């Protein structure tokens, strides 16, 4: 009960705003999205709860939060704004939203250029699609705000690397139409994943066409990208620095109706402080923009989006970036952007040096989190301490049920038991947690050594 909540204790505290007077419902039962799709996967297998609000007009809008934490799904007064993940003719992998949807993204290096996502693994067309699991979540709706817990996937099934990454998601609904998002990123591992989208996302182009970009030196106004650019002409007319701008971008229908629908999404001026902070989670120059068209219009129908911050996570340290989210008729989107703008900053996800609550392997069994038969990884003993936090040095507990025997086993080594034995091409060690896990969970956190 308050160790749950302790977990999130790791994210920065809300911005304290004054209240306003709308009305948002959330469910976790699932009833189809309407949102016309190009995928024949069960939208039940990545859905985890909904949110129903309005938007700056009073308008209803539905949000749907996937397993991992990722927006996958946005029902407006206009239809659905996230693409409907097409697939090119036979590309023999389907992206079952978990690439062209909202979500939190770490790129390392250090090994191999390996992505994790948090949302899901691209698969065969036949093969079961898998997504990160909800480790924990919480609802609050005074606050109407949602916070959550998972673990990053990389998105091939198998792959050189175990994901090292925690994902700290918050949904805080501010303002009709205006939804904070604040991404949580930790690194438990030993290398690192300096490259983050926060966001990596778009909308669907058949709903919003328009491509809008904040004037710098205006506050309130943006210049419409008629070049359409194209994502992967990169520095070539789509991509912007934070700082040349007005601190946020739309995505509005094609027409000159000043009130038809548009999307806002807040990225900050780059004038968030940076002098007090470590500097390895400043790994880049500034915050990048990069957008444009991808595939047909009518098809891929995706006008890419991604907010590349200058943050960059490390071993053992977590970063946060809290950015903005507004829906409704354009002309009043462009007015308030602005202010949820200058509210997008971010900085280092502080381990809290206050005392917090502890469990055991033996006292996680007589609370029912796991069950009886359990065993311990052999990394692990009794003595053993569970955290709710991530204390400088420590490492997540988990709680596997491996597809292998259905046996279960709490440990805090996730790269010994999901290794499949097989070797790279190359001569590298080969793991896959969709294919050696049934269940993850997360008991906390504890120190090996």
């Amino acid at each position: 009960p308050l160790f749950q909540e302790q977990m999130f204790s790791l994210l920065p505290v809300a911005p304290d705003f004054p209240k306003t007077d709308f009305a948002v419902s959330t469910t976790t039962d699932f009833v189809p999205s309407k949102g016309p799709w190009s995928t024949t996967c069960s939208e039940e297998s990545v859905f985890l709860r909904s949110f129903h609000t309005v938007d700056l007009e009073g308008k209803p809008i539905e949000l749907r939060v996937g397993k991992g934490g990722h927006l996958y799904s946005i029902q407006s007064a206009i239809g659905e704004l996230v693409p409907p993940q097409w697939r090119h003719a036979n590309h023999k992998t389907v992206s079952p939203w978990n690439d062209e949807v909202w979500q939190a993204v770490a790129v390392t290096s250090d090994p191999n250029k390996v992505f994790v996502h948090q949302s899901g693994c691209y698969v065969k067309p036949e093969e079961p699609p898998f997504y990160a699991p909800c480790l924990a979540q919480s609802w609050s709706q005074e606050d109407k705000t949602f916070t959550m817990l998972s673990w990053g996937i990389v998105p091939q099934v198998t792959s050189t690397l175990v994901s090292e990454v925690l994902y700290y998601t918050r949904y805080r609904f501010v303002a009709p139409g205006v939804v904070e998002v604040t991404s949580g990123l930790f690194d438990f591992g030993k290398r690192n994943y300096l490259w983050l989208n926060t966001p990596w996302g778009g909308v669907r182009q058949t709903a919003l066409g328009e491509l809008w970009i904040a004037d710098k030196s205006e506050r309130g106004t943006a210049k419409w990208l008629n070049p359409m650019p194209r994502f992967g002409a990169a520095h070539d007319g789509a991509l912007d620095s934070a700082g040349n701008t007005g601190g946020w971008m739309a995505f509005a229908e094609e027409g000159q109706d000043p009130n038809r629908y548009a999307m806002g999404l807040t990225f900050g001026r780059d004038v968030f402080p940076t002098t007090g902070m470590n500097s390895a989670l400043l790994p880049r120059d500034k915050t990048l923009i990069r957008f444009g068209q991808a595939g047909g219009k009518e098809t891929r129908n995706y006008i890419v989006a991604v907010v590349i911050p200058r943050l960059g996570v490390i071993s053992g340290h977590g970063v946060w970036w809290r950015y903005y989210m507004a829906f409704g008729a354009f002309e009043a989107l462009k007015k308030q952007c602005p202010d949820w703008a200058d509210k997008t900053s971010g900085g280092e996800m502080v381990v809290p040096s206050i005392s917090s609550e502890t469990r055991n392997f033996e006292k996680c069994i007589e609370s029912g989190v796991i069950p009886r038969d359990a065993t311990l990884g052999s990394d692990l003993s009794r003595s053993h301490v569970f955290s709710p936090w991530p204390k400088p040095e420590y490492v997540p507990v988990f709680a596997f049920q491996l597809k292998k025997d259905s046996t279960w086993v709490v440990t805090t080594d996730p790269s010994k038991y999901a290794a499949l034995g097989e070797k790279d091409s190359k001569g590298q060690e080969l793991y896959s947690v969709a294919m050696s896990f049934s269940e993850i969970r997360l008991l906390g956190f504890t120190s090996i050594s």
